[PDB]
């Protein structure tokens, strides 16, 4: 008999001539060819072959079953052999066996090399922790691809995770066969394997899922070169999969066969953001021909904190203000290498140009991602999330922290379904939804803001109007009910900016306006609670800032002074938006408050003077800035979700 | 002060009165108020508070906070109170409370009953396992809605799910606000929710997700009633979350706030499939104007088994078959009820007329799970499934088996993305993918059967091509080579059947069908392999069976004389199609064989004889059986996936 199979029947007359895939395990029936007059029995195999009875003699029991496995191929056929010898009070069975290794390999391991993995079914799983393993694919943020045969830089190749294929044997064992790399329709479409000839062949893609290869000779080995399309989705679990298959070449009447798969897994590493608590690596600044304010004093501070400036050009085709509202930083990693880059969620329809390309330094990529809502004001953009710093919840650890994600309390304005499930796909940073619609733009950061400390390595801020009214009531009762909010600023620029100058007085006498700050107060206590409960967090861990809110066009809070809490976070350097409160001989209160309140915890704050920039209307053009920052040194895959 | 929040401020001044929802807690900040002379403090609190000072005096640290709970609702307003005395070498502070309870509670203990939860913040999560929790929700599987107001009986009331709302305070602090009982727009379309007047309104579902309930005196208790629409899926996990809301009623030009939400989160449990080594109930037959053969064999089978027989019309609209290819016997469960339906694939285009809910015994639903490839022999069809029973494998329990799906291995036909994807997500019967189209039908029973033993509790049967030509080699060998198979059959039989009566002796010369018969072995080996992998099997637990095959129209298998391996499989009475093998002094050496494997351990043997119904093609009519069998005792939510 000639056999490629896991079960073999031995026959006391017949010897069985077999081919054994090396990682792989044959069950020899000792027992069916058995003489009645047999007892007990002795098996011996040669040096390649492994041979395990239940983990000599043995007794002939009604089934007996021995397992074989081989330990290197074969260097000819039938070089390798087990002998069964039948004992009574009379029998030989023999089978010949030729060892073939055929395997796909990957950086099962995450240590940042291909490595030959242990076993042949732990290879199909992909196991989260560091007792886990799995090989990692990136996805190819190349900013070219924005809007067959390839060239790859020794720069670009290493974003690649590599794949080797290996088959050893007899020349006249594989030419009977025929190999197969490939995966599922639907797998093909989110993933790119390269193939070099440096010149690179596209061997599978969204196209072509299954390719042929010729075996020529006594061993093959290929390395191919593979890339992700797309991050996890609401469609896609992160999870693709690649097999070789040993095809058995026909006679024209019978199909041909498939005698062997190996299968190898990968996982497409998350889209990770960033909290304001990592170390500024750059700041983008789009200056819309603005210099005096924001952009010089932002400047100023980046210089200051060991960061550089990148410029970036205006958009025509966009929203003002879509730096910061339409794109994050962000970044995703393999063991071979961390990919930081831009995610951008357009609000605009039918783009032609993306301006923001001149701008990315060297390596930086660029991701788009869909959303379904882009009116004015729309929290369905990657601009409506606030990352959080790591943190440990009920004993539950946040390596990377958890995505906040500006939301509805009224059973309003969301993020859509296709951007919240784009998010929860990733597992890595646990979304918490946070509300936000009551504020004119829906975003979180109008009314907190995590700064980092030199313990859980951070403190948060809260906007509090009751912190303000208990201010302006102190300077009141010290005799400085005439300072004014809004001293130093033009007339014009308060008018054009629908604002009037103050006195703390006519302030402390405005019953609507307490109103407003009351329905304020009541929708960040709602938050205050969600943050203290999902991210674990207790008072100690919390500052108010004093801060007024006004209600515009049901209405929606927006900052009645220049909002303290949206701070451009440089390590300990603060850029703080210079809010323009009631002076006390020559001193903003404002101001000397929050200096009081960071300054002693080794803050440095620098108010940026820019009064039209921080009260610009949802919408409208002003100067912005976006900072590009260190991704978390704790490895993703390290986490169980 | 007038407060609802998680943080209050004392002030040496002003004492607070604020409201405490049962089951939160309240952080006081003691030393933001107290004296510079102040160097420590003592708090005492009312019956009702329960104080926690970081888990009698203490001393005044910088930050000073206080944690306060409330046990029960208060009689009326400002009945609690808690008191700061600080002392120096000076001040009070008071507090005045209000608790009431606002909560949603379900099963979530699953024991059939509501139970208070004892924990706010736990009873949003789903927790698998013994020791998880989570409450369970039934889909409606009521045969009525297959093609506002309703009338529910105690027969159909106890499908659905309890969700209690209990609302405990002052009358003058509860008629403040108004409760708001929702669930998000996507979530609503996935279940209802029903409040009884017996006739019961619809409250929420998919053109509803919230809805508002008026708080008039001092308490409010309701029951809702709630079903599932859908089973998860592709777009659906599985989880549906319900929450009340208590909103304050605004002066126009503020806009209403939410003070408080509670949040309940139902799993709706998953459509599990049952194997055949579980108990028939009972057999659906339908007939097609057929009674000697299949009809009344399987008829006299089922009533020796304890097994009712359920006729089934005849549908003109679908393809002959039907019973068996489109539709599944299954289950859902939960704590307080377990439903039984049948799961309908159906392969036609704008059915109008449903004739299987004439055979559906009471309380049997019925629901329908979309395709997307319609053809004939179309693997995209829920008759493409076999259940393993529970195994173990690796350590890891699969206490409810496994779902297997016929698949492809040639790199042909499949299942579509929607009907595995909505496979994939019921997540308990983790499924595993076998190679299938080979075989004209594309169903993995035409060459494996499970069968209960009264040890894992059963036997895997393998159709065996090399098992048969072994048989008759032996009786060649014994002098029998001019026994014929199909001996006993008419002529005209054969021929319309495609079949010719042949000896043992021209059996065996003949190349092409032991050519065809090879590469049927090798596919079989294939799914042998993976069976032994995923099913953690040795071979101890399988039979093989003598079976041929010959390949029709690359060409496909068709079972060559009646596949052994389709049997009827009732406990321990085994319906086996009759083969007319060739006969060796009156007896069929196939069925003696087959006699000679199973009879010992316990199986009784019944050969069915109809060839014709054997050997229809595929898309023709036949009659056919579909068997109902006991759900397993294992508790689904009790598995860990
Ligand atoms: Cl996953
Ligand atoms: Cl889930």
């Amino acid at each position: 008999a000639m056999e490629f199979q896991s079960i073999i029947h031995l026959s006391l007359d017949s010897p069985v001539h077999a081919v054994c895939v090396l990682g792989t395990e044959i069950c020899l029936d000792l027992s069916g060819c058995a003489p009645q007059k047999c007892q007990c029995f002795t098996i011996h195999g040669s040096g390649r072959v492994l041979i395990d009875v239940a983990n000599i003699w043995w007794p002939l029991s009604d089934p007996t079953y021995a397992t074989v496995k081989m330990t290197s191929p074969s260097p000819s056929v039938d070089a390798d052999k087990v002998s069964v010898t039948y004992y009574g009070p009379v029998g030989t069975a023999v089978l010949y066996l030729t060892g073939i290794e055929v395997s796909l390999e990957v950086d099962i391991y995450r240590n940042g090399q291909v490595e030959m993995s242990s076993d042949k079914q732990a290879k199909k799983k992909w196991i989260w922790g560091p007792s886990g393993w799995g090989a990692i694919l990136l996805v190819n943020c190349n900013p070219a691809d924005v809007g067959t045969k390839k060239v790859i830089f020794s720069e670009e190749i290493t974003n690649l995770s590599q794949m080797t294929l290996n088959v050893q044997g007899p020349s006249c064992i594989l030419k009977k066969y025929r190999l197969v790399l490939h995966t599922s329709k639907e797998e093909s479409k989110k993933a790119r394997v390269y193939w070099p000839q440096s010149t690179f062949e596209l061997v599978l893609g969204p196209d072509q899922h299954a390719y042929t290869l010729a075996l020529l000779g006594n061993h093959l080995k290929e390395t191919f070169y593979v890339e992700a399309i797309a991050f996890p989705s609401a469609e896609f679990s992160g999870l693709i999969s690649y097999s070789v298959s040993l095809v058995e070449e026909s006679d024209p009447s019978i199909p041909e066969t498939v005698l062997y798969k190996d299968t190898v897994v990968f996982r497409v590493a998350p889209c990770v953001f960033i909290p304001c608590t990592q170390v500024p690596l750059e700041v983008y600044l789009c200056r819309e021909l603005q210099l005096q304010g924001f952009v010089d004093t932002v400047t100023k501070l980046s210089e200051k904190s060991n960061s550089q400036v990148a410029s970036v050009y205006e958009d025509p085709n966009r929203l003002g203000r879509w730096l910061q509202d339409e794109m994050a930083f962000c970044y995703t990693q393999a063991p071979h290498k961390t990919t930081s880059l831009i995610l951008d969620t357009p609000q605009a329809a039918d783009l032609d140009e993306f301006p923001m390309k001149y701008s990315l330094s060297p390596g930086i990529g660029y991701m788009i991602q869909d959303t379904e809502d882009h009116k004015v004001a729309s929290m369905d953009s990657i601009g409506n999330l606030m990352v959080s710093p790591p943190v440990k919840v009920q004993g539950k650890e946040y390596p990377l922290g958890r995505v906040l994600i500006g939301s509805s309390f009224y059973p309003g304005r969301a993020m859509s379904k296709t951007l919240r499930d784009f998010l929860y796909a990733q597992q890595v940073q646990a979304p918490v939804e946070l509300y936000s619609d009551w504020l004119m733009t829906g975003h979180v950061d109008e009314f907190m803001c995590f700064i980092p400390t030199d313990k859980k390595g951070f403190l948060l801020l809260l906007a509090s109007p009751s912190a303000c009214y208990k201010l302006f009531r102190e300077k009141q009762k010290e005799g400085y009910g005439d300072a004014l909010l809004f001293d130093e600023l033009r007339a014009d620029q308060l008018l054009s900016n629908g604002r009037e100058a103050k006195t703390i007085d006519q302030l402390l006498a405005d019953e609507s306006l307490k109103k407003q700050n009351e329905y304020v107060e009541k929708c960040i206590h709602l938050n205050r609670d969600i943050l203290k409960t999902e991210l674990g967090l207790v008072e100690q861990d919390i500052i108010e800032i004093p801060q007024l809110f006004c209600l515009e066009k049901r209405s929606f809070a927006r900052p009645y002074f220049p909002d303290l809490l949206r701070m451009i976070v440089m390590g300990k350097n603060l850029g703080i938006p210079k809010p323009f409160g009631p002076q006390i001989k020559g001193t903003c209160c404002l101001e000397e408050k929050i200096c009081c309140l960071l300054e002693p915890l080794g803050f440095k704050c620098t108010f940026i003077n820019d009064f039209d920039c921080y009260l610009t209307e949802v919408g409208d053009i002003c100067a912005c800035a976006n900072i590009r920052r260190v991704p978390f040194a704790f490895k993703w895959w390290k986490m169980v979700p």
